[PDB]
């Protein structure tokens, strides 16, 4: 109830301007996918939400694939990052790669995309 406060609404702009790591906001998940990766393990990118921005450029460690694969961790759950590290391409773009998370509220228990989040321009 004012369900956006259950989410840490600036935690986006948070790691991808301030570069800050030491915070473990609570994100929503909106979507995930895996990405085209050949002979290795699975990989998943996640479309996140902090209730005021989206942002697509967060992949899962591989050591948490079984989450999403028995299906704990799935669009609409939300979730505490514990750890993470930013990483830069040649290009530019940022990569945050999910470490350690704990689902707080599946995806059943919630339902929903909470708020409107728009996309975040980096
Ligand atoms: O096949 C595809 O569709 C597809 C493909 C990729 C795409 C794929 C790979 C890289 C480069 N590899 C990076 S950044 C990387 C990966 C893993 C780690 C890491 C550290 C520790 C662990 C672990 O424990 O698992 O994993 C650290 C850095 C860029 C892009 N993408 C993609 C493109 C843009 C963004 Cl912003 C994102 Cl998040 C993903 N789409």
């Amino acid at each position: 109830s004012h369900m956006v406060g259950q989410l840490s609404r600036g935690a986006i702009a948070a790691i991808m301007q301030k570069g800050d790591t030491n915070i473990k906001p609570i994100l929503q998940v909106i979507n995930i996918r895996p990405i085209t990766t050949g002979n290795s393990p699975p990989r998943y990118r996640l479309l996140m939400s902090d209730g005021l921005n989206t942002l697509s450029s967060f992949m899962l460690a591989t050591q948490l694939n079984p989450l999403v694969e028995e299906e704990q961790l799935s669009s609409n759950c939300v979730c505490q990052i514990h750890r993470f590290i930013v990483n830069t391409l040649k290009d530019g773009r940022r990569v945050v790669i999910l470490m350690e998370l704990e689902v707080l509220k599946s995806a059943e228990a919630v339902g929903v995309k909470i708020g409107n989040p728009v996309p975040y321009n980096e």
